[PDB]
Order: structure tokens, then sequence, then C-alpha cells
């Protein structure tokens, strides 16, 4: 029962006690509660936090009640200690985490390059129970999108032809016309889906998909049935956990959202950004994106020194490439940046790298893992946090918060979107309703969030759309931390600085982030990259 | 497992289902939840209510989300059923109540006329465990007030003398000048109390009181020590439960309020209006005001008929008076209205009344008592409900609500009052701060409540002050019912009509309300009665 | 009198002569003309070219007249020889070029960093007569733009405020709104200018500018008069040639265009892209952009070897940086990329670089220069050709062609634009007229050009606008080469491959292109860079 930095009643009395002034009904409130807190040795760390929560709230009443009170400045300082005490609770009182590596891939067949990445973990970590999530009901979501978007491109290009050299028809006008069609196609499928399921509530997703492709886009069903069969085998053989078995999630409120982004929006990224944390909440372990690889040993390459010209992320990227050239664990893991090196140092790798026998000497394993029940550790790329590496304890207080954050965001989204979408109109007129309504219900807190939310329809068919990040992605995790440290719930605007977020960083040595497929994930839909794609599409038909 | 009037999923679908329109993410929300409700046979009545609560809330989202939806008018009607279903839950599924008569008397020595009233209950109800609450710490609150107010009157009258026939110095100007002094005296005692308790946190209330009277108002302590001793004996002998033993209440949040109205405001009525419901919540039984008497038998006087001229409340008042003339259970229970009768009918009573042996044939006993865990039955005088007769089951859902109502009201009060009182000023300048701040933090809901709250300082030293009723009294109980039926929490403005409140009426036959002391408690501080008191005070000194 | 590769009459007869077929009136046409060509030893190289021109034209008649003729395939091959013969004429028969370095800077005061770059040339090349062109009439064009665009940004940002978080108001919508204002301001100045000059045809540009700034944008004239005076001194001292003295250009047709881009569009880049070639045509020498620096010696750094990681353009960029660190010819020429190097090789430079005395050992001079009267050599950056380095002989045949190209392009522009602009309307409605009319008068040759031309209004106030390049810039020079080799005049679509253009490349060793200011000029207005500027502007006002 560590007392921590947090001050004792008598100390706080000494911190404030202004001369010739009695104690109020509302000031003693803090003292009686703070005294209680220090007597909670036997109680859980989470129960200690909720007592701080109440203390924090009690103090900000006492400063708001009397804004004259000279105490304030001291009580303003007392708030700081509470934060530190929360951090001290986090770090000091740790619990063993459940040894469960989680992966997720839904919407289509699992790719082999993904499985190769998974196996790397699975090999070195024999003790961990790996669970690569999938969805039996939805193997044809990805192919549904693929068929539509491509069939929407073909239509859009032909609408131009007679205006191909006309400089009004630029990349912007193209995607805008494409999305107009994509929305119409995507919506049509929805109205079919929400009439087929309304008719026969024992039809799965795929059954509606395959039939939709058959009638409209002229696809033979038997070819799809071999695909789903080939998929189900491939995942089942590779430690496949179905989401339909995980009914704890389906019974939860976040499921509606999972399906929404899966079936209605064909946003697999979003769906997977939900499932991952909802998994950690109810199972406990480490979630990884499939593009991730395990940590290289600190020692392995401690003798070699870095070049001056090349950057640090380039160095870490080659450290990985070196492995896959000589030990050859993965088929043709590009040796691009390794062949952009000096031959003398290339041989330095070849020599020292081949001077180890098997895989245990290469990659460091996880083994025993400790983390607080208040925290959910998260990875850091160059540009902030990222939800590709999530350590968590079963039913963590943060893990909860993060889900409640996601739930509430989608609440605000749907409680503005669903009105607009229902009264069916053209894409453009829908978007101009959806946004208008958002801006009405948008204060000076959620302002910075709401901006991004307004682009929600455009997610995946437009450049520069960070909406999905503000829904199921990093922002939410940031908010949850703010919820923690501000002793509140449902913070939407983030005012936490990088340094504050570091308190929840998964140690860098556990995850080798600088993989090939992550640089393929990091393509980043820049406005410029879009233009070249338009030129490429324009090349195809002619 | 009674289904009740509440409609089944498929019925509600049929109620709304508009032609050619699909079901939304937000409409199915009701259906999936309503379906669940009907499958909760094994669950508690309270758990059923919370499921209705959530249903009610889900429906009012669905109507607010889409205000075009033609469904609305049907879903507007679905809300009505939910209320009825709550009422059907209340009435149909009953539980035996704990056989505990509760009485309360705090602030001073218990009066004998009060004890005589209590014993009447105690005699006929042998099975019930009676508990007459008291407070050992506070026997001298009432005498503290008595000493101050009287010493404030004496000062006020002498300030006039040289302006006695001047018509500016009316009853209004008198009480206004009196209160100005009373506040100053009352506050002085507080600053002493909150410095003595701050100095020696092992001093009780009385110890601070007796010393305050000794130094200032020239009272011999030993005379008080005989008073408190004579009191403690008198209550202990008469089934005395101390509030200091009932620590469950002291640990609760409502205790601050109990002391506030006891020690700071000397409002015994308010303190007792809090304790009564907080008792019912944690003990369960029937609370009665001490001025109440048990129910006369339906049969006893069924042969006699009423006069045409005299009113119905006069008849019930004499029915009681008749008992105490001939059977003589209570010393000189005024035979006023019985002697304002025809002698022929006087003898009709004398004859038929004396034609019964002992007390069991007179007063009907309570015996076994059933009530819902959702409800807290309350008495009805001529002018609405009244908290003089409260049946309740242990930890009722209403009993909770009522306390949470009282808690929140005092929250709003103190969160405006305590700012103003702290920066000590003249009474008038304090009141004009306290109110100003209330009117700032006052919307169109709490408006009607807030009005009365602004008179909080004047409670007990002014005519026409209904504040205490809007804090710890009826209004709160009304609100709690509104909270119930509107499936909300923290309703402040009441829109329930008498008929709606009847759903929580304690059957009239259980309580004989028309007692002597209740007509003495119903004096009602009218502005006119005040004037005559001023004239009476003005008589005294001259 | 070199005969060259071109075949003699009798040879060409042997090339075609199909058996049993007489020679036509139109076939002998080539033979009689080809025979003539070979007898023109005494004639000028330019006169030889025009004879090839006529030959080329005669042959393509003979193949078009009779499309059956089996000769065609041989005469198709004869066309190839003519091209080669033109190239052989170019290379073999050379003439000394006039030793005149030309620079240009108009619109505002000449910058010191520009002058420092110029002096580098001027020092090492003592024999060359340098001429830094300027315009006395227009020193305030740049400040006119600066005042407008900035005053248009300020207006545009304030139009947002109440929509700052609304995601409709993106970077695209900003510039679009800005340009709408900029056009209105820019046009207003024009209508004033073309009414002031119409009134008093002895008023210069500046006099109209300074007055325009005084009345509208609240500028004190005397501050401008010191600016123009400070400028005129600064240029006069640094080998300043005025364009108003060069009346040979003013009398030419291309002058209208010079003023158009100067006074009407405030496009200094365009104006300078015209003057440069019109200078070479009538003066002869080497034109350079001011951001250019002279060639580093082949020998100087022949001992040092390149790193493997860093790119080749990085190496050439540091070669320059190295000079300016130790020999220190120019104030704080950024030592960025030199400090991103290995210290061992840094010292390799420091050592070997400081092992030379004065500047002659560093930079290679030009001295005597030979080039054909048919050619105008042009520089090559990574992307393609570039008009930053132009060698030419006085009144070259190419130098002519290039001007005639520019003249004709602006013809097509104005003959579509001036109609639309005259009937004054909103910017948008003007642009939608201007383009519509272009697309009407646009065949399958000029198609690729016309696209870019339609963005002519947006030049300088929008991202991704290559119009100016297709008017006065590279494309024109490419066309002129196509005009040469296709024996045509007024080719608009270019079908020349990089390899073909190399025939007119200024040897790489003469120009050090990889300067600091050129990397500053190569910023390239990418759509993404635009967004960050919008965010930066949005930061400023708030
Ligand atoms: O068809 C797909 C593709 C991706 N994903 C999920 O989307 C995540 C995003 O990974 P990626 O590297 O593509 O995105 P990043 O976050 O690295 O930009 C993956 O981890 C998968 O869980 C999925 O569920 N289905
Ligand atoms: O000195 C006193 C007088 C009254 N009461 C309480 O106040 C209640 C109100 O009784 P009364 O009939 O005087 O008031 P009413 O509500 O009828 O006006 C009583 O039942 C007691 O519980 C008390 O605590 N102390
Ligand atoms: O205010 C200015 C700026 C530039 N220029 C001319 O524009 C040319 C373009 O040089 P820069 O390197 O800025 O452009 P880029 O390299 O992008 O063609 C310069 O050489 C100058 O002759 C000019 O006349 N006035
Ligand atoms: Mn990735
Ligand atoms: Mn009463
Ligand atoms: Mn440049």
């Amino acid at each position: 029962g560590s007392g921590g930095s947090l001050v004792n009643r008598k100390q706080l009395e000494k911190m404030a006690n202004v001369r010739f002034r009695t104690q109020e009904d509302e000031y003693v409130a803090i003292l009686d509660a703070l005294e209680e807190y220090h007597n909670m040795s036997e109680n859980t760390v989470v129960e200690k936090y909720l007592k701080l929560k109440d203390i924090n709230s009690l103090t900000d009443i006492c400063i708001d009640t009397y804004k004259k009170s000279g105490r304030n400045k001291a009580l303003k300082k007392f708030k700081e200690y509470l934060v530190t005490e929360v951090l001290e609770l986090k770090n000091n009182n740790l619990t063993p985490v459940e040894k469960n590596l989680h992966f997720v891939w839904i919407g289509g067949q699992i790719n082999d390059t993904a499985i190769n990445y998974i196996n790397q973990w699975k090999d070195v970590n024999s003790d961990y129970n790996v669970n690569v999530f999938y969805d039996s009901n939805a193997f044809l979501i990805n192919t549904l999108k693929k068929t539509v978007v491509e069939s929407a491109i073909n239509d859009t290009l032909e609408s131009f032809r007679e205006n191909l050299n006309d400089p009004r028809f630029d990349y912007n006008k193209f995607f805008r016309k494409r999305m107009e069609i994509i929305y119409d196609k995507q919506k049509n499928f929805i109205n079919y889906y929400k009439a087929q399921r309304e008719e026969n509530p024992e039809l799965i997703i795929d059954d509606i998909v395959k039939t939709y492709l058959s009638n409209e886009y002229s696809k033979e069903i038997d070819e799809l049935n071999t695909y789903i069969e080939e998929s189900l085998n491939k995942i089942t053989q590779n430690s496949g956990n179905d989401v339909r078995n995980f009914g704890e999630f389906k019974n939860g409120e976040s499921f509606n959202l999972y399906e929404q982004e899966l079936v209605e929006r064909w946003n697999l990224a979003a769906a997977s950004d939900i499932l991952r944390i909802s998994a950690l909440k109810e199972i406990g372990g480490m979630y990884l994106d499939v593009d991730m690889l395990p940590g290289i040993q600190p020692d392995l390459f401690e003798s070699i020194e870095k070049p001056s010209s090349v950057t640090v992320d380039f160095w870490e990227m080659t450290k990985l490439e070196a492995i896959m050239k000589y030990k050859e664990y993965i088929p043709e893991y590009t040796s691009e940046h390794f062949d952009m090196l000096d031959e003398e140092v290339q041989s330095s790798f070849e020599s020292v790298l081949a001077s180890k026998s098997d895989k245990s000497e290469i990659f460091s394993s996880l083994g025993d893992m400790e983390a607080s029940p208040l925290e959910v550790k998260i990875a850091f790329n160059s540009k902030g946090i990222i939800n590709q590496g999530l350590i968590s304890v079963k039913d963590s207080y943060c893990s909860n918060l993060i889900v409640k954050q996601i739930e509430n965001r989608y609440k605000i989204l749907n409680n503005s979107l669903n009105p607009a979408i229902s009264e069916d109109n053209d894409f453009n007129t829908t978007t101009n309703t959806f946004i208008d309504s958002i801006m009405a219900e948008a204060n000076a807190d959620n302002g910075r969030f709401m901006m991004e939310l307004g682009k929600y329809l455009r997610v995946g068919f437009f450049p520069d759309v960070k909406t999905t990040i503000n829904l199921s992605g990093p922002e939410a995790y940031a908010a949850a931390y703010q919820d923690l440290l501000m002793f509140k719930e449902g913070s939407m605007n983030i005012h936490l600085i990088e340094a504050d977020l570091r308190n929840f960083e998964i140690s860098k040595t556990n995850i080798s982030q600088s993989t090939e497929q992550e640089m393929a994930s990091l393509w980043s839909f820049d406005d410029a990259r879009a233009k070249a794609q338009f030129e490429e599409y324009k090349r195809n038909y002619f």
C-alpha cells in the first residue's frame, strides 16, 4: 500500500489554509475524500483511480463555487498532483498480461505475405496463443468493393472521352464524378441488403453479396463459392478465430458499428480498428497489424555503426532486409535498400548475420509482460501514435474508455448522418446536408474533430481523408488518455502533447515497425499521387 | 411471467410500419430492445423498469433523429404504453413491507402530547417495531432558536418605540428588521460553531450550544444539563432510536444537509423531512408525522349519517373528538367541535361509541402491508400530497429517487448560496446576492422551483415561505414520481396532474389525518396572521 | 564544299527506279532540285537548309500525289537522309558566337544574391560583354502584384472565419475565391491603365502604378520614388542594359506580348522568357537565368570519388557548396548538404579545394564559342530541356523559329482570350468562356497544347499550371526544333524524343546548374505544398 506523491489531508490543509478564514461545506469535501483515499491500501488500483476521479471533480467544484477564494491557486496545483498520482498508480502497480497475440483480417481471403509475417511471431513466441481473427459471413466484402469501384472508374472515364483534353476535367473532377456513381452503387446494394435481411433474417452477408454480383455485375456464383472455400481453409489452417464465435462482441453495442463499416461502407480498415480494441477489452493481450514484424535483438547488430548520409529509419529498414536476404525466411522480401549500400558493409552484415544458427538469436521474444489495468500501451511511428501495436490487460480501464470513445464518435456521426442518408438524394446533396447538420451541432470543443467527420462519405474514394483516424483510429486512443488524465469521459478535442502520450508507449524494442508492407501501407493518398493515378486510368482505356 | 399491456416487437412493427420504407439502425434499436424486455420473466421488477427506461430513451431518439418520419405519431403513442406498463408493473408485482413504524422528533425535548399520539399506534400495532428517532447531539437546537428569535424581537420592538404610531413601521418592516438581527445572531453562532469544531473535533453540537448560551445570552449550563438528561430519559423510555447509531445515514451524502438545516438554520421541520425518507430507503416501513393518529374502522360509525350544513372534514375531525371524550385515551383532547353539535346526535355517538369494549374495536390496525419496490406511497391532504404518511419497501426505486431529488435541490441551493454567505455582509445584501445568482442559473424548467428557493434565508422568520416544501418536502416527492413516469432523473418542474399522483396514494383508511395537533400545525403563516402577532408583540413590551 | 551523306540525283534515281515505269512531272521535281542542292558549295548553310526544306516538301507531294507508287517506301527513306543532312549541316559548318552574356531582371529591384551570381560569371569571363537587362518603365510591377495578392489573401481569409472548421472550405476553395478577387483587382488596374495611357500617351508604366497604389492601396508615392531611384542606381552600376534602348525589340511584334505578361498579368517569368530569345536573335550570345553559376573545372575534383548512398545531383550540389564555405565568394551560401557529409571527406575537400590560389583554377571560362547559324543550344535539367541556358549565334534560323513559335502561340491565346475578357464578367464566367472557345478551335494536333493554354488566367495564383511553359517556355523551343527537323513551321504538338533534342544540348560542363537559388526556384507549386500554405495563411490572421 504505497502512499505515493499525493499529499495527505493535513498537507493539503497546509497548502491552502489562508489566514483568518473558516472551511466551507464544499472545501472539507475534498479533505474528507482525500483522507479516505489514503486508507485504501487493500483496494484495487482501478478503485483508487475512481476515488481520484471524484477528488479531482470535488476540487474543481470548490474552485468554481468561489472564484475569489485565494485557495484556488493552491488547489489548481493540487490538481497537478492527482495526475502524477494517476501516473504513479499506473507505473508502480502492474499486472501480468494475458499471452495472446491478436491479428485481424476480414473482408476477403487472407494474403500469404500477411501469413508469413504472422508466422514469424508465432515461431519465436511458442507460449503465446495466437488468434488471427476472420469473418465467415464476410469473405466477399472486398471483392464487392473491387467490382464496384472498378466498374465506377470505367463508367467515369467514358463520360469524359469527348472532353479528354479539356482542362476542366482534372483529377479532382474525376474522383468527384466517380464518387457520385460509387455512392449510388453502394447505396443500391444497401437497400437490397436491408430488404433481403428484413425478408429472411437467416441470410448471411456473403449470400446477399454473391447474389448481388450475379444479378448486376454478371458474376458466376460457383467461382465465388470456391473462393470462400479456399479462404476458409486457408484461415482455419492458420489459427483462425471467427468473430461470430466471439459473441461477446456481437452482443455489445460496438457491433452495429463493425457491420456499418464492413457491409455499408466496405471500410475494412475501420472495422479492424474497432475489433482490435474490443478484442483487447474482453480477451487481453497484444494486438498487431499484420504488416508488423517482431523486434530485432538489441545485441545482434550493436557492433556495426550507422552511415552519416542515410537516415535512421533507413537503417532500421535495412536491418530487416538483411535478415531476409541470407536467412531467407520470407519469399523475395525486397532487397532494395540493402543493394543501395557499400559492399564493404554489406559483407559486414553477411558475415556477422550468418554467424548465428537459428531464429531465436535474431528476433527477441515477448515472454512475460506486465502492464497496469489502467493503461493500454500504443505504438509510435514518426508522426504520433498509431494503433498497429496495442498491449493491454484484460478489461483495462483505458481499454474500456477507448471503446466508449469510439462508440460515442459513431453516435455523433450517425445522429447527423442517418437523417440525411434516409431521405435518399444525389451524393452531393446528401453530403451538403450531412455536413450542414454537423456544423450546427458543433461547439468549440468538437470543432477540430467535426471537420474531419464531415468527409466520412469520401473515405476510401478521395485524397486527404483522415475521418477514419478520428473515428476508430489514433485520435480516439488519444482522447481516452485525455479522459484518463483529465478525470473525465467523452473528451473529443485533444490537448495532450507528445510528451504526455509517451506515458503509454509500447517499448520500441518489442515491435519492428519498419517493415516492407508498412512502407506499402504508408503510401499515403496524397493529392499529387491521385493525379498520376488519373493519368494512369486515362492511359488504360486508350 | 405476465406480459402486460406493453406491445410485442411484431405488434409495434405493425403500429408503425409505413409502406415502402426500410428500418433504420436507430429504429431497430427499439425493436431489438423491446423483444428483450418480454423475455425477462425471471428478472426483478426493478430490472424490468430499467429496461423500459432504456426503451423509452431509445424511442425518443428515433423520433428526434428523424422528425419527418411518419412513424413518430405511432412512436409518440408507444411512449404512453410504457408509462402504463410501468404502472402495471407497480400494481401487479407487490412485495411485503417491513413492519416498522417510524417517528421523528429532534431539536428539543419530546412533548408528551406527541408521545400520547405515538402510543395509540404502538398499542393497536403490537407486531410493528416502532422507532421514534431522536438526536443526542442536538437537544438544544430548539432552545437556541427560542433564545435568539425572542431576543431579536425584544431588540426590534425597542428600535421602534419612538416611531410606534408612524405607519411606515408596519408588520412588514418589523419582520424585515427582526430577520436582519436574527441572521446576524444566527451567523455569529455558526462562525463560533465552525471554529470550535475546527479546534476540537471531539465536541458535539450541544456542548457548543450550551457554551454559546452561557457566554452571550446569560444561561446557567447546569439547568440545560438537567434538560438534556430529562429529555434523554424521556425518549429512551419511549422506543428512542438515535440517529448517531444510524451511521448508514451519516456516511451518506444527505447527512451534510441534515446538519445544515439542524445546526446552521435551526429548521427542525426540514431536517425531519430529510431523515424520514432516508430512513425508509435503508430500513423500510411507514413513516408518520407525530401529529398523526391511526385509522378509524370503516364499520364503527357506518350507521350514523352526516349533517348537511357542516363540511366533511369537520365530520372526520369530530369522529376523533368523540373517541377522546368518552373512552378518554388522551388528556383533554379538545372537545370543541363535538360541543358544536346537536345533543340528539351527541347521544347517538355516546351510545354507539360506548357500545365497544377495548381499543381494537375502535382503530383499524395495519398488519400485513404490500407495496411495489418501485413505489413510495404518500398521503393526500385537501391541498395536494403531503409527506406526513409515507409507506415504502426497503430500498425502493422511488425511495432512492426522492433522496437523489433532495440531494440535487440542496446542491443547486448551496452552489448559489454558499458563495454569497461566505463573503459576509448584511442580511439584505446577502439575500440580494443569493437571489441574483439564482436567477442567472435559472432556465425555463427550474424557474417555478427557483422562485421559492430564493426565500431560503427567510424560512421560519417570515410569512408565505414555501421554500422548505420545494427542498425536502412534497415537491421533491412529486418530482421523483415524474422522474419515474418520464423515465428520467432530476426533473425539477412538475407537470403531473393530481390524478397521476393518486397512483401513489396511501389508502385513506390507514391514516386518520384530521387530528387536533394537525389543525394546530396547519395554522399556516398567512400575511394577516403575522400582523396580529406584531400587534401582540407590540402589546407585550407596553 | 562538303557533299555530306545526302545522296546525289543518280543515287536517288537508283534508290527508287522501279522497272518499266517512266518519271512523272512531279517525281523529276525532286531530282532537278536535289541536283541543284549539291551545286551550292559557295552558298550559305542557311540557304542550303531552305533548299532541303523545299526538297523535303517536294518529296512528300510526290508520295501524296501517287499513293500507289512503289517508289514511296524509298522516298519515305529519302526523307530520313534529309534530316540527317540537316544535322550534318548543323554540326559541320560552325560560326563564332558573339561574346555576350545576357541576364534579365524586370518588375522590381534587382536582388543582391542575383548580382553575386552574375559577378561570378563577370569575373572569370573578362572578354565577354555582359548585359543585365532591366526596364526603367517597370520597377513597380512586382510591388503592384505583392500589394494585390496579399490584399486578396486578407479579404479571402475573413470571408471564411465563420466557416473555418467547415471541411468544404479547403485549400482548393480558398485559392478559387482568392483568384476571383485577384482577377477583379488585376482587371480594375488594367481598365485604369488602358484609360490613363489612352488619355496621356506620354505616361510610363510606373507613373500609372504608383498613382494606382496611392489612391486605392494607400501608399505614399515618395517611398516608391526612393525605391525606383535605389533600383536604377543598383542596376546602372551593375552593367544595366535598358529594354527601352533596345528599340529593335519594341518595334518587333513580340513586344505587345512582353508588355501583356508584364503589365496585364504581372508574370515577370513570362516576360523574361520572351525577352531572352528575342535578345539572342538580334544580339547573339549566351542567355542565362540569374540563378545559374559558371562551370566547375573537369580536373578540379577528379581525384575524389562519389558516395554510394547519396545521389549524383546531391554530389554536384555540394561541389558548389564546398567552394562557398572556404573560398567564401558569396555571403552565407547555405552549407546545408556539405554538413550532411562524412568529416573525413569534408577534410578531403577542405584540403584539395584550398590547394588552389585564385578563381581561375576553380571555374572554367567560356572563351571562344562555336555554334551553327541553324541552331540554338539549350540546357537540360533532369526533367527535360530548360531555357535557363541558351547559346545562340546572331540571327540564327532556330532563334527566329523560336520567336515565331512564341508569337503564334500568343496569337492563338489572344484570339480566343481577348473576345472573352472584353465583355467583362466574373472571373469564373470569363474562364468558362475562354476555355469553351479554345476547345472549339482545337484540333488533334494542338490538343495537348490547348489543354494547358486554358489555365492561362490561373498562372501564378494556382497549383499545377504549366501554361507559361507552353507559351514562352521550353515547349516552344521544342516546337522550333520540330519545325527545323520536320522542315515545317508552326508545329504545336511535339513528337520529338529526348534523344532527338540532345542534338541541341549546351555541353554540361559550361553551366553549373545545381545552384542554391535553382533549388529555391525548383520548389514546384505542388497541390500539397499549396495546402500547407493555406494552413499557414490561416494561422496568420488568427
Ligand atoms: O482487406 C483487408 C486489409 C486490411 N485489413 C486490416 O487493416 C489494417 C491496416 O493495415 P495497413 O498496414 O494496410 O494500414 P496502416 O495502418 O499500416 O496504414 C490491417 O492490420 C488489417 O487488420 C483488413 O481487415 N482487411
Ligand atoms: O421541534 C420539532 C417539531 C417538529 N419536528 C418534526 O416536524 C414534523 C412536522 O410536524 P408538524 O405537524 O408540526 O408540521 P406540518 O408538516 O404538519 O406543518 C414532525 O412530525 C416532526 O418529525 C421536529 O423534528 N422537531
Ligand atoms: O522578379 C523577377 C524574378 C524572376 N525574373 C526572371 O525569371 C527568371 C526565372 O528564374 P527562376 O530560377 O526564378 O525560375 P525557374 O528556375 O523556376 O525557371 C529569372 O532568370 C529572371 O530572368 C524576373 O524577371 N523578375
Ligand atoms: Mn501498414
Ligand atoms: Mn402537522
Ligand atoms: Mn531557377
